[PDB]
């Protein structure tokens, strides 16, 4: 058997078991870590990154907290769903793990889209499933096609985006990894090229490209304005924001959202009544809690052990 | 006071009292009838219609059956939530609804959009939440302004969502009754004539016209295209298909979907795995269950009847 | 040297030499034949085909007339404009060679694409620069992707379209013909599978894919609806209408348009107050002007040669 | 006799006499001034703007240059085109009124959105037409729903391009005039109150409002992106930048374009190697040409002389 990306059949083992959960339309996928008794937290992965993002993170978390960790569609072991791509599917997605497999008010942290989620959760869920989100380094406005405020996608991470489209392909459908590695290395995006590698990387292989397609062309996001979402957060908001700048060549927005883009959303975020708390780490990587995962555990507990 | 469609002080009694229910984002009106301890049925009203589009229909299934008819958001007392309108959304606040309120597995029966939306959940509802559903005269394909099969919205129903659009305008914003009725008057449509009278029709009133745009734009269901979803159905379906032509001036749709589009939605139900009836009254109007409710309502209980 | 499509020096000698002019935005490539006192005839390819599509008609057109013929942006030595792919555009850059190269009025042929850009010029030329309009097998309707009447591209050659856009991408940025020829094979489109070869076929290889992408995205002729444009022709039609049918499995269009969209061009075109020949030929192939040339020719020159 | 801006019978007398040219699918309107042996000049009025906005600069360039002063379509007493409003058409419009009524080569002059097809001329015009362009303030990247830089749009002068869509609507068939003020005045935005007046002011009775939806809904350039313009200009371009800022309490654009968009779009034409001179004016209203004639004259007096 010759395994591949499109077949779906490229899965490792991992330092936790895995479960999976009928959610109805989908097959989500998971691990567990911690005491059972201990509070809820679920972890949700930037784009491109499984369940097992976390795993360096989730030891450390046990210390205190029963943790879920999921692969959202389109990621992982949970299904792909080819044309289904929508904040609000993953969303709802979520919002039926919460209420099938957690059943007990959660504390929620995503990084980067993975971040997008906590706030849409923070909005959208249903009553009584969330007790507060840590949003880790979320490109608000600026994964957006249109967004209200600052850089678009296509001036941030849409360089990116384009070159999965073009060269992988929805549903690993193209797979010319050789031709994305050509193309990425003679971009201007840092980001592209910290995806060059020999191999595809494994979390890559478990991707659904498609994701890439919804983002770039404004899709996934259009039923979803990013300024209405955070204007109707309705639990305490944990904003983590970390390496950002402009690239001198192009302009583009280098990082996940830009410092006018944080504030924006800071202030909508107050609008809506909610406790925010905004924590400034200019100096740490997009995934903290993949590279520095005390750091990320430390900032995470500090905050979730005074909610409630 | 002056009443508005636009500041949502427009409702009026009705011959059951409503309830609302917090389903997260937005608050669900909604009216019951029948003994509790009888199968549950949900009714999805038409678009622009509100619950009480089925309140002779209501007093009839209250025979053996305990009827939930609700209003969608953007309609009647629920929420108004501009720039959220998607066929997602509106069937995930129906799993809410089925979730929280009903809390037993229930009969679906909806029309028109509200039809597509009983698909909606017969593929996508949370599991074991549906027995089956009724599809009452539902336009499948051709709501779509992209469909894999037959006319497009904008050779159907397209032209009165139109003039929604443009003379009353997103939330009622615009207001323009008089020159809705001046354009709908001159229409080549007979639908868009069927809306014109010396007032505001009441269902009209509390009907956000954002709804409009989105079917006519085709953002609506831009995430959930009819072919995947058909072909992922999980429940018995009932298809009735009422009365529809040809316009022969301009070749379009009369009615809610052609004889191709229902035999492409029955192929494509029936490679599902599921049981399909289809029931066809050519002489019917488009809400059947308003203008001749004990035929919908033999219908609906001849078939429910030999579900479980 | 390695020759490739993407680097554009993959051109090879035909049966008439070529010529190029600066239309300003563009060069235009072209190849000219036959007496120049005599009427003169503009040949556009069809979608993919270069100006030597027509050599064999050109050297029997010769007989009565003076003949150009061009390779359009995106195709053949034509400079490709990456971004720049509309309608419009194409027919501008038409109005400019007749004023700068041809310099007296035309009779146009144009197959497929060709032929809507021949009904663009009849439409919307400089005055007096047409005398008449063959358009031969022309996609109207069915070539946009919300088309007034009849089956959209979507559900015609898109599926072809698709193919070209994912592996062979915008200027052959992804070339992956073996992936192509994979996908095509096993497509429900026979069309696709024409195209299936050992090697890249010559006119294939001096194409820029990106054509296909404005066609399947629907923006080539966002701002050129059919319906307005055949409703305001101002010279004699021709239109010659090949092969169509209609593939049982999924419904889709087989051929350039249907009979349903034929009839709404001619009754469009009546409306324009110009003189219609239709001329049906449902054993012919897509490109008569290349597989039937004596025939293609006869049918033109008697047309034309009753002009004026 | 009720006159009415959607039947177009509310034009009145102006300073020059009026002239009209069929240019094909169109007839254009424009006045002449001036000696015609001296250099011609072409004007290019702003959106809502008639030719006549040059009105009093026209009688001081008369002094020593040729002058034409023109409506596009869909302004003033040129044709209306439902659907057909692009940067491309607009553009082949003036192409072809150079060629048909100027015939020499002209210097251009355009303000505003007449400015960004002062430099669609400069880039895409046949050959030899033109000497130079001013661009009196333009809304380069400024203009475009998804710019490759800086502020979008939505985040500019699309508040006051929603309100005429929604409340004059295209070709005038809502005309709410008492709702556009309405709204207007309870925006935002300067320049949407800047609009608001007891009567309709006579410049937006010639004024078809599809032109603001085309520009709201990112159609009218979605095949003329900026970049790709800016870096193939072929002229010396004078670029004069006047009033701009940023609205503390939305982030949005004040003015048409910023310091940002105005560097990119200076490197980009400095790159395709023509002289750029750029005159920054703060204190000037956008409309220089008309708030202060004098001013305007002497600027591009000294530029146009030092031309050829």
């Amino acid at each position: 058997m010759v395994t591949s990306p499109a077949l779906r059949d490229v899965h490792v083992p991992h330092a936790y078991p895995e479960q999976q959960v009928d959610l109805g339309e989908i097959t989500m996928n998971y691990a567990e870590a911690g005491d059972p008794d201990r509070p809820a937290v679920l972890l949700i992965p930037e784009q491109t990154g499984s369940w097992w993002s976390y795993e360096e993170a989730m030891g450390l978390l046990s210390e205190h907290f029963h943790v879920y960790a999921v692969d959202l569609r389109g990621q992982g072991r949970s299904s792909w769903t080819p044309k289904r791509y929508s904040l609000d599917n993953f969303g709802n997605d979520l919002v039926r793990f919460i209420a099938l497999v957690v059943k007990r008010p959660v504390v929620v942290a995503g990084n980067s889209s993975g971040g997008v989620l906590a706030a849409w959760l923070s909005a959208y869920s249903m009553p009584g499933q969330l007790r507060g989100v840590l949003c880790e380094d979320p490109p608000f406005f600026a994964s957006e096609l249109v967004p209200a405020h600052g850089h678009s996608v296509r001036q941030g991470a849409g360089p990116v985006f384009e070159l999965f489209r073009t060269y992988l392909g929805d549903q690993w459908s193209v797979g010319d990894w050789e031709g994305f590695c050509r193309a990425a290395g003679a971009s201007a995006s840092p980001m592209a090229r910290s995806f060059v590698a020999d191999g595809i990387p494994q979390h890559l292989q478990e991707y659904d490209p498609e994701w890439a397609r919804v983002f770039y062309e404004g899709t996934v996001g259009l039923s979803c304005p990013h300024e209405r979402m955070l204007g109707q957060v309705k639990t305490p908001v944990l904003l983590t924001h970390h390496m950002r700048g402009i690239d001198p060549e192009t302009g583009n927005l280098l990082g996940a959202l830009s410092d006018e883009q944080a504030l924006r959303a800071r202030r909508l975020m107050d609008s809506a009544g909610v406790t925010v708390d905004y924590e400034s780490v200019p100096d740490a990587s997009h995934m903290m809690h993949q590279s520095a995962p005390a750091r990320y555990v430390e900032i995470f507990t500090r905050w979730a052990a005074a909610l409630a």
